[PDB]
């Protein structure tokens, strides 16, 4: 069977698993919203600047793309791999209102007409191979659940999840990771590799975070 493309998990939920109200996500924090970026965006070793040759993928279902603010659509500097039943590539596109950044953005977009496998099958060809260093999954509820399924959870290579307090009181969508010291009945297990100190973010409500990476066990 062809093989798939390993790939990491980048994240922010509550203490419920909370990711969103289902349209946006409910909370205002910053520090998240900028270490995403850098996380998603830089490639390894000294001074590479990405670039169409070269650069990170960012794989998200069709409602994060949606969710996404005029000023982050498409996510700059990442090759956008939308996953969605029906929309097309110039579809996807359609929606960004600046013309010409909507011109300047077709490089930028792929849509992929399947789920995470089928855009990890397809991440895996030899130009990708090339062209993308780490594949990230980025959302949302649909595809963040596909990520730690079979046959997608046997080449995750880590979950770089924003822990966020307190719970938030308008998350209908979720992220159901299994809590440390348990192995799901799929069979995977995950463990601390790191964990920042609680801060308080400058955002309104001051929510209370933690940069925490996982990895699965072996
Ligand atoms: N806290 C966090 O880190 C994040 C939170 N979010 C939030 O989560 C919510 C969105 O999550 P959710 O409702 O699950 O939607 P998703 O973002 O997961 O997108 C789901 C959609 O993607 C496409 N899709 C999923 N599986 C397949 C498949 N097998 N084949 C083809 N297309 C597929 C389909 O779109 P189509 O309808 O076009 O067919 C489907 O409706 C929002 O509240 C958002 O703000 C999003 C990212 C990160
Ligand atoms: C939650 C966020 C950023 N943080 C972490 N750690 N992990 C993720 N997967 N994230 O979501 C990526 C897809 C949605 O991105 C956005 C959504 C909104 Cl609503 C706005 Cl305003 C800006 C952006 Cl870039």
């Amino acid at each position: 069977r062809p093989p798939l493309r390993p790939f990491s998990v980048v994240v922010a939920s509550d203490e419920k698993g909370g990711i969103g109200d289902g349209g946006t996500i409910p909370w205002e924090i910053p520090e998240d919203m900028q270490y995403f970026r850098r996380v998603t965006t830089n490639l390894r070793g000294k001074n590479v600047k990405p670039s169409p040759s070269k650069r990170n993928a960012v794989v998200m279902g069709r409602k994060t793309w949606d969710s996404l603010p005029p000023k982050f659509r498409p996510l700059s500097n990442r090759l956008n791999v939308v996953l969605s039943r029906s929309a097309t590539k110039e579809q996807l596109l359609a929606g960004i209102p600046d013309p010409i950044k909507r011109a300047e953005a077709a490089n930028d977009v792929v849509a992929v007409n399947g789920g995470l496998e089928d855009a990890l099958r397809m991440l895996v060809s030899k130009e990708h191979t090339s062209s993308i260093e780490t594949v990230f999954c980025i959302g949302g509820g649909t595809i963040y659940k596909q990520a730690l399924c079979a046959p997608c959870v046997n080449v995750l290579q880590a979950i770089h999840r924003t822990v966020v307090r307190p719970a938030s009181n308008s998350c209908s969508v979720f992220f159901d990771i299994p809590a440390a010291g348990t192995k799901t009945p799929e069979g995977l297990e995950l463990v601390r590799e790191s964990i920042t100190d609680e801060r308080v973010s400058t955002g309104a409500g001051g929510k209370k975070y933690q940069f925490e990476k996982l990895v699965p066990r072996n």
